[PDB]
């Protein structure tokens, strides 16, 4: 058609990404992969509920919480219900249906009940118990309003309509015919055949001079025959002079699992100053300045197709089985998992190890691996461990079934579930050795069965898309094919939020540019300017899918005394039904990398999610944050908040005689009561406590006074993680003598507060070493995809001795407690040496 020539337009300038586009391809595999696509998008498009999707119920099938619990009155909930402008409160049992709460309103005294200011709907056949917002009201204790209204119209989600490699006993080989920079030592070449990470074979160039061309036409013979070669088997080539200079990458096998003949010219990837970059199968696009390489790839079609055990074998396999993510396996190590490998399969903790023993460089080898894989019982039984799964999923397999085992896992989670490791199973695409897998299809299933999982899996992707050159590519293509089964609805949203986002963004640029009371003048005009026929009406807080932001309180809007100059935006909820008047605010920000903290903020909300397996609420405010390009993105403003730095240079202003009684006043003059105050401290306590231990696994504990804010109401809360780790005396964290002076102790005293504080770092602590592969996994991932350069080896490492791996909660509770010491003793000589340094230099 013509209506469809007209629409790739509007995707493309929606994805951020020109994908039908073919200037840096050397091969059909991201358009075979578009078309592959196309299947299980139509296939989930058309297996969803209209009505369902349309409101997006948000449920959540885990038990009610026992905090919540203890926070009923008599298994009565009351629920407020507004129509016209008449309201009524009623009576629910936690057990009380939705649907069944309109025969308790047609009999107590055809249409939904939507939530008041927001568009979160209460359909559906689910406990009230069991709605997200539910939940968050009696967290935070609250009356649940209802704005009784028609179903959205499932119409408008409606979508626009449409020789055998085992027989060459080969040797591999390779011809470099040579290098060219178009702009400058001596140089060689290395040829490496990978596999998750397991180099099969090496070879080299001769040591040429490093000059605009360098010339071999040399054949490097690898030790290797053709039918050794298994699927996701990378060719890497690197420029040496001794340091790395340049990569790049090419798939000897295949999309359609024939053996890659013929001649290439690879535009490499250079290296500045391990993560995910080096391993993308996407060459540089720019060829006005990369590195070019030129090869051979001969061109002659080759496509690819029990008994008893001792019993210091059984411990030593036991005691490999037991072993964190992160200790390594010993050549004995492996050569024992594999031997005993009908027994290691009995153990579903031992699969990331027995398939990292496996010789992926052995045809007959890979064979027994799949007809282990084939014994399977055990493993598709075992209830989920998304922790294990996530390993699987890492840079250490490259294997197509192995990881496809780690999907078919992850399956089985429910929506609420897949919005915790959502981000981090995007990131985990950057894995995949081709552009179509299982877990791109599955991340694309999801997006499209539900709203919520679709709006974040949009912007996650969209992110990538603007500030990564080696995923782009592969992420535009998933994005695409999730556009054109979402909806023309949100296909609607998405551009509302994209025009309003990229307006914004030229606002924070240019104010940016101008570094005063002058700056002032110009932001409030752009403000007036977009405020017109160019911005429409509100649009969908990308951070907060269900909220509605409308008009810019202009009078409000501002600069921020910041190095860099980040907008300080409010608007008015777009939404009258909206129970308040308090504005919607997002600060706007260029020159920090978003991308650490989302990682950062979402790891908190998994430690949220641990917590409460274990009835624990450490009152953490992991706030909303959206990277959207390079350095740019959002920020949600949290209400009444100050930094405890501001707090500080309040009543000793600019100095650094850190007042040990200052907060603690400030908190009384900011309580209405002696009671919400005494909840000011209660929720400090657990807020501190939170941050305490969280900051501390992660290794962002010994952080900056002005990097640490408190709320009007006891919470306190860490930001700007993107800021030590995008850079970075000491301390495990913060817990500082204004801190424990809320707490009711003084220097090397006690008190029944901070009892209770250690007492809840204990419980905290303990809890998430319950869970130490899983966090290790997401640590190790989040390094490898997120925090580029600061890799090394070491850095990932850090969490093994943090979680205390090996050690009772004897030994670890002592560690933690003694941790908290090394605090009592320092004071504020870190924060007034951070003082010293983030302020004088
Ligand atoms: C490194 O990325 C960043 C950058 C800034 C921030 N936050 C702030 O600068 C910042 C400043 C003032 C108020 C707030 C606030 N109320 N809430 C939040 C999250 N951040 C704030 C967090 N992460």
């Amino acid at each position: 058609s013509e209506e469809s020539q007209a629409f790739q337009r509007q995707l493309t300038a929606l994805i951020g990404y020109d994908v039908t586009d073919v200037s840096n391809v050397h091969d059909d595999e991201l358009e075979f992969t578009r078309r592959g696509l196309v299947t299980p998008r139509m296939a989930e498009v058309a297996s969803r509920d209209p009505k369902l999707y349309a409101m997006h119920p948000w449920v959540t099938s885990k038990p009610l919480p026992e905090y919540l619990w203890k926070k009923i009155a008599n298994n009565c909930i009351f629920i407020v219900i507004h129509r016209s402008t008449t309201s009524q409160t009623i009576k629910v049992s936690p057990d009380d249906t939705p649907g069944a709460i309109l025969q308790s309103f047609f009999t107590k005294m055809d249409f939904v009940l939507r939530v008041c200011g927001r568009d979160e709907y209460l359909v559906g056949e689910t406990p009230i118990k069991n709605f997200q917002w539910v939940r968050h009201c009696l967290k935070n204790g609250e009356e649940i309003h209802v704005v009784l209204d028609t179903p959205p119209d499932p119409a408008l989600d409606e979508v626009r309509k449409e020789v055998s490699l085992w027989d060459c006993d080969r040797k591999f080989r390779v011809k470099i015919r040579g290098i060219d920079i178009p702009v400058l030592l001596t140089v060689f070449v290395e040829a490496n055949i990978q596999h998750g990470q397991q180099v099969l074979c090496q070879r080299r160039t001769s040591p040429k001079p490093f000059t605009e061309e360098v010339l071999w036409n040399v054949w490097l013979e690898f030790s290797i025959k053709i039918k050794d070669l298994p699927k996701g088997a990378l060719l890497n080539l690197q420029i040496y002079c001794v340091q790395l200079l340049y990569y790049v990458n090419l798939l000897l096998i295949d999309h359609r699992f024939l053996l890659r003949r013929g001649e290439y010219v690879l535009h490499m990837w250079q290296i500045s100053g391990f993560n995910a970059d080096k391993l993308t199968s996407a060459t540089n696009p720019d060829k006005e300045n990369s590195m070019s390489i030129s090869i051979l790839l001969d061109n002659y079609p080759i496509a690819l197709p029990r008994a008893e055990m001792p019993n210091q074998l059984r411990k030593q396999l036991e005691a490999i089985i037991a072993t964190d993510p992160l200790n390594p396996l010993t050549a004995e190590d492996k050569e024992l998992l594999w031997h005993f490998r009908y027994e290691s399969l009995k153990h579903p903790k031992a699969y990331p190890k027995l398939f990292s023993s496996v010789k992926w460089g052995q045809q007959e080898i890979v064979a027994k691996t799949y007809q282990l894989l084939a014994r399977r019982e055990v493993w598709d039984q075992s209830a989920l461990d998304v922790g294990l799964t996530m390993q699987l999923l890492d840079c250490n397999f490259s294997d197509e079934n192995v990881r496809a085992i780690a999907v078919q896992k992850l399956e089985s989670l429910e929506d609420d579930d897949v919005l915790h490791y959502l981000l981090q199973l995007v990131q985990a695409v950057k894995f995949e050795p081709y552009h179509d897998s299982a877990l791109a299809r599955f991340l694309l299933k999801r997006g499209l069965r539900n709203k919520r999982i679709g709006h974040f899996l949009f912007w996650f992707l969209r992110s990538e898309i603007a500030q990564s050159r080696h995923y782009q590519q592969r992420f535009a293509v998933i994005l695409e094919a999730y556009l054109r089964g979402c909806g023309t609805a949100m296909l609607h949203d998405f551009t509302q939020q994209v025009q309003v986002i990229e307006m914004l963004q030229k606002v924070t640029l240019d104010i940016k540019s101008l570094s005063s009371s002058q700056v002032i003048s110009q932001l409030k005009q752009k403000l007036e300017n977009l405020q017109n026929s160019q911005l429409p009406e509100s649009f969908r807080v990308p951070y907060d899918p269900g909220l509605k932001a409308g008009a810019l309180a202009i009078e409000k809007c501002k600069v921020m005394a910041s190095k860099k100059k980040p907008l300080w935006l409010e608007f008015k909820c777009a939404d009258p039904t909206a129970l308040s008047n308090e504005t919607i605010g997002i600060i706007f920000k260029h020159g920090d990398d978003l991308r650490q903290d989302m990682l950062i903020l979402q790891i908190l909300r998994i430690m949220e999610s641990i917590w409460e397996t274990e009835s624990l609420d450490l009152c953490l405010l992991p706030y909303g944050c959206i990277s959207t390009g390079d350095k740019i993105g959002m920020i949600e403003i949290v209400k009444d908040a100050t930094t405890i730095a501001k707090i500080q240079q309040s009543t000793v202003g600019n100095t650094g005689a850190f007042k040990d009684e200052v907060l603690n006043h400030w908190l009384k003059e900011k309580s209405p009561t002696e009671e919400k105050f005494q909840a000011a401290v209660e929720r400090f306590v657990y807020s501190c406590a939170g941050y305490c231990v969280a900051t501390f696994v992660l290794g962002i504990g010994d952080r900056h006074n002005d990097n640490i804010m408190i709320t009007e109401t006891g919470n306190l809360f860490h930001i700007d993680f993107g800021h030590i780790l995008g850079n970075y005396e000491r301390v495990p964290f913060v817990l500082t003598p204004d801190f424990l002076f809320v707490m009711g102790t003084s220097g090397k005293k006690t008190s029944p507060h901070f009892q209770k504080f250690q007492d809840i770092c204990v419980k905290a602590y303990l809890a998430l070493r319950h869970h130490t592969n899983l966090l290790i996994i997401l640590f190790s991932m989040m390094l490898m995809t997120g925090m580029p350069q600061l890799t090394s080896k070491e850095d990932i490492e850090y969490i093994r001795d943090a979680l205390t791996v090996g050690k009772n909660e004897e030994d670890a509770k002592k560690y933690f407690l003694d941790q908290i010491e090394v605090c009592r003793d320092k004071g504020w000589t870190v924060q007034f040496n951070w003082f010293l340094h983030l302020v004088l230099g």
